[PDB]
This record gives structure tokens, C-alpha cells and sequence, in this order.
């Protein structure tokens, strides 16, 4: 049916490559009901600690691939290789919180502690499937433990969360307190919002801190468990709390063996 | 000989390296501050980052059309197609440049965004036999062009009242609860930036990712073609030298100079 261009860039240039978005199925134009943001963003406001002082940092003089980098000790180790990717000790089953450098440390903006807070750069394409609506995609390989992207949007607390009405885009940051918080990609987001479900998953969230270290606001890193090739679709756990509310009105259809909701 | 103490004072936190040089005595470059490249706060500061409190543009082209409500709320959009100032713009009375966001529809390429994408010219800290430390430009600069930002830690009337050094404040006024950009403890290189009375630069008050008017963003644009070697300089105003004009003079070198 030919593969139209509806959208040249999702993002309008607001990142580092465009995001196009293509349609070969239906009839849907490039989805609208939102407002696409590259980084967090708030509506009532939150008392995010941005105290300068408040952060910890290193005082390397290399390029904090010393065991001595304190921002590497609070990640336990400095999880990232020369390249940018994930060491292959790194347990995706159970990620760490991930401490990267700051402004507040001696090191260069160069340094090896420093990935997610580069933005995103793999070049990933938003497209319609016949199956689950739209879809994320990869227009050439991703090697294994590379950063894709953020899950942006919408910081809300948790009673905010319980008196609106769609919840199909919310992400969790820490239930294992008193009070929490999430993130709602439903009226602002970026291109994670379209990443669908998929039991056998090539993506997982870590909890990264960059120009704060307030640990009631994470930051939710994508990284890829496995090699991506160009054109495989990407997908992430959704959880289980997705499918306690959510099985009940439909199934899944990731389509592979191993499901455990279809 | 001119010997290099610093590459880049920066640290690579800015889009060009800021090298720091010394062909006068034998003094390091300097590190009794924290350079950083964008404000930041020490106390809270209760800024209003609501992002449906932005006022936003609808433009469907660049932004060049007269229509653009971020243009409207600075007058005019004073930016050319090479992002300079206009001639038609007063550096005598600057008026507020209202720079478009991630709240309008157009393109991050837009016309109307300026100071939201950083440092560009070749500046470099130097050694003066006379002034202790000063940036210079390493290129051309024609008129108009954007230098660089004021940036440093943001801090109440009453907390500047109380600290020991006011050499380094900046006046972000809307005049009642007035805030102040205090470049002392953190700061970047606009604050090695001498006092000139006859100035090459002149402070522009910019808002970009959040529109709190008590909170102003300092930007720096040349008032005239800044040429290749020659030392950055703006006026100070009277609230500094009504103060430090009792313990010295201006030492400018100028012509004209009002402070001697
Ligand atoms: C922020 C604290 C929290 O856990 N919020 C939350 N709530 C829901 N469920 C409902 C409950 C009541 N609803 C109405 C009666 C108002 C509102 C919200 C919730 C539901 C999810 O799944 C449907 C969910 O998910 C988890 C993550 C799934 N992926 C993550 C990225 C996109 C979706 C999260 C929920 N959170
Ligand atoms: C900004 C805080 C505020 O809210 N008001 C305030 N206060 C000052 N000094 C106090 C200090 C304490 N002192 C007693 C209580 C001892 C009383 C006075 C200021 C002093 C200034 O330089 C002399 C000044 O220069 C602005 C010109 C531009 N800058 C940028 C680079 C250098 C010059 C502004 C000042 N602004
Ligand atoms: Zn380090
Ligand atoms: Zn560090
Ligand atoms: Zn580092
Ligand atoms: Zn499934
Ligand atoms: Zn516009
Ligand atoms: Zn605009
Ligand atoms: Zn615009
Ligand atoms: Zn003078």
C-alpha cells in the first residue's frame, strides 16, 4: 500500500534527529490530542530540590573511569562502557538507580558518566500497525545496553493521578515510601508514548539522576536489553499493575510464545 | 610569551572552548568560583515553571510573520534571518525580547530563538597588564550578535544585602520583591567581563523556557562590529560606581571616559 510520510518530525525539531511518522495500514492521521515536550514538564508546581549544594558530585581529574568517582559509588560502579552502553554485568532484571555526573563535579562534560543526559540519538520512527494501534520502531541496529529514550511528560502526585480520568499513560517513580509520584504522558509527552507492550521485551527502565538528585523525581531511561535490528518495533513491560485494571477490558497481543496476558 | 594556564575554563559545558591565557606575570587561572553555564539557586526560589502559564505563538511559518504573539510581547521579534539584532532596535532603553518556546507550534529552528541556543563566538580569558582578568573576542563580531549570557546564582534583595562581595551582582528589577544574579560564588565568563564606558556590549533582558518576570535572563549583544582581538566590555551603570567610585576610578582607557 506504499508507505506515506504524514509526519517529517514529531518532535519539530526539538531533538537531536527527526522522529517521522509513517502509515501504510489505515487511515489514521499523525496523532494530535497531545503536545509533544522533550523533557519533563509541570503543571501545579513541585518542590523539586535544586539546590546546588544539595548535590553530591566527584572531584575526578580523569575522565571518571576511576573507581573513586563518587558519582560512579553511588551507581555502585559506573555502569557505562567507553561507548556509551551498559556493561554486561549490568542485571536488567533488578536495574540500579544510576548516578550520573552533574554540574556541581570537577570533571569535563566529556566524561564517561555522562549518556542519558545526552539526549536521545538513536533514529527511531513513529508508524501505524494493523495489531495495537502505533508503534516505535528502529531504522537501523541498536547494539545491546545502548540508551534509546526518556519517558517524559507530565509530573503529577499521586492523589493528582486518582481524580483523572484516563490512566493508560501513566509511569510510576517509587511506591516504596509515604509520598509518590508519576509521570502522565497523556496531554504532554514525547515520542515513549507510543512504545507498546511487549512480554518478551528489548527495552527496560532505569532510574537515572542527572542536574538533581531529589529521589522522589527519577528519571525513567530506556535502555536496550538485546541487539535491536532496523526495523524491529520496540516494546517494554508495562507491568503487572497495567494488567490488574487492564486485562479485564482487553488482551494482549504482542503475538510470541512466551505471553503471559494475551 | 603567551602561555596557556586553562584550555577551556568551561570544562566542555559550553558550545565553543573558552581558553584562559597569561603573557603579563604568573598568576593561574583563576578558581575561586564555580563555573557554570546556565543560573542556578542556592535557596529555593519559587519560579513559576507551570507550562500552561506560558504564553505561546501559533505560527505555522518561521516565525517571521508580523502575526507571532512571541514577537508581539517584545514589540517586534528584533532578530534577522542571521539571528542579529536589527538596526531599529534601542540598545539605549532594550525592551523585553520574548523568545518562543516549548509551548508554540513552531519548529526549534524558528526564527525568534536566539539566546535559548547558546554561546557561539570565540571568546577567551586573558591576562590584562592592568584590569587583572578580561575576555576578548578571537573573531569578528558583527553588530547584533548574541555573546553571551550573565549567568551566575539567583538570590533575593535581602540575601545581597547580607554577603560580603557585591562586585559581581546584576539587577533583574520589576519594581517591590526584587532578585539579583550574584556571579561571586558561581558564574561563567561573563563575569571576567570589564566596565567600559564607551561599551561594546549591552545587557538585553530575555525570557525563554519560563516567563516569570521577576527572574529576567541577561543576554549580551554587541553594539557595534567587535573586531578580531579586541576586549569585551559594558557599562557597568551608576548603581556600581556611585558605590566603588569612593575607593577608585575607572581605569577604561577611553576617551570619553565618565568614571576617571
Ligand atoms: C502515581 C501513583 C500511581 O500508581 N498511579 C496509577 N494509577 C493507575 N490506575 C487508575 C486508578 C483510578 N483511575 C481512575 C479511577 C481515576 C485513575 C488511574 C494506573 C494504571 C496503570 O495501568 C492502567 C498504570 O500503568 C503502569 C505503567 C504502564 N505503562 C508505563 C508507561 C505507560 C503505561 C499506572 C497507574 N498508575
Ligand atoms: C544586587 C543586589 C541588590 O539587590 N541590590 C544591590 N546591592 C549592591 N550592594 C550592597 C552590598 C552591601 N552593602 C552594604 C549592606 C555592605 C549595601 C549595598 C550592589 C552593588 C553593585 O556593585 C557595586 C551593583 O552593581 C550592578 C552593576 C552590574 N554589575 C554586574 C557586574 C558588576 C556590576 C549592584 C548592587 N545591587
Ligand atoms: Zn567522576
Ligand atoms: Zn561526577
Ligand atoms: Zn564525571
Ligand atoms: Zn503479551
Ligand atoms: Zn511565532
Ligand atoms: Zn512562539
Ligand atoms: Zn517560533
Ligand atoms: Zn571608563
Amino acid at each position: 500500500p506504499v508507505e506515506r510520510i504524514v509526519s517529517r518530525d514529531i518532535a519539530r525539531g526539538y531533538e537531536r534527529i527527526p522522529i517521522p511518522c509513517v502509515n501504510a495500514v489505515d487511515s489514521e492521521p499523525c496523532p494530535s490530542n497531545y503536545k509533544y515536550v522533550s523533557q519533563n514538564c509541570v503543571t501545579s508546581p513541585m518542590n523539586i530540590d535544586r539546590n546546588i549544594t544539595h548535590l553530591q558530585y566527584c572531584v575526578c581529574i580523569d575522565d571518571c573511569s576511576s573507581s573513586n568517582c563518587m558519582c560512579g559509588q553511588l551507581s555502585m560502579r559506573c555502569w557505562y562502557d567507553k561507548d556509551g552502553r551498559l556493561l554486561p554485568e549490568f542485571n536488567m532484571a533488578e536495574p540500579p538507580l544510576i548516578f550520573e555526573c552533574n554540574h556541581a563535579c570537577s570533571c569535563w562534560r566529556n566524561c564517561r558518566n555522562r549518556v542519558v543526559q545526552n539526549g536521545l540519538r538513536a533514529r527511531l520512527q513513529l508508524y501505524r500497525t494493523r495489531d495495537m494501534g502505533w508503534g516505535v520502531r528502529s531504522l537501523q541496529d541498536i547494539p545491546p545496553g545502548t540508551f534509546v529514550c526518556e519517558y517524559v511528560g507530565e509530573l503529577i502526585s499521586d492523589s493528582e493521578a486518582d481524580v483523572r480520568e484516563e490512566d493508560s499513560y501513566l509511569f510510576d517513580l517509587d511506591n516504596k515510601d509515604g509520598e509518590v509520584y508519576c509521570i502522565d504522558a497523556r496531554f504532554y509527552g514525547n515520542v515513549s508514548r507510543f512504545i507498546n507492550h511487549h512480554c518478551e521485551p528489548n527495552l527496560v527502565p532505569v532510574r537515572v539522576f542527572m542536574a538533581h538528585q531529589d529521589l522522589r523525581f527519577p528519571r525513567i531511561a530506556f535502555f536496550s536489553t538485546r541487539l535491536i535490528e532496523a526495523g524491529e518495533q520496540l516494546g517494554f513491560d508495562y507491568g503487572e499493575r497495567f494488567w490488574d485494571i487492564k486485562g479485564k477490558l482487553f488482551s494482549c497481543r504482542c503475538g510470541s510464545p512466551k505471553c503471559r496476558h494475551s
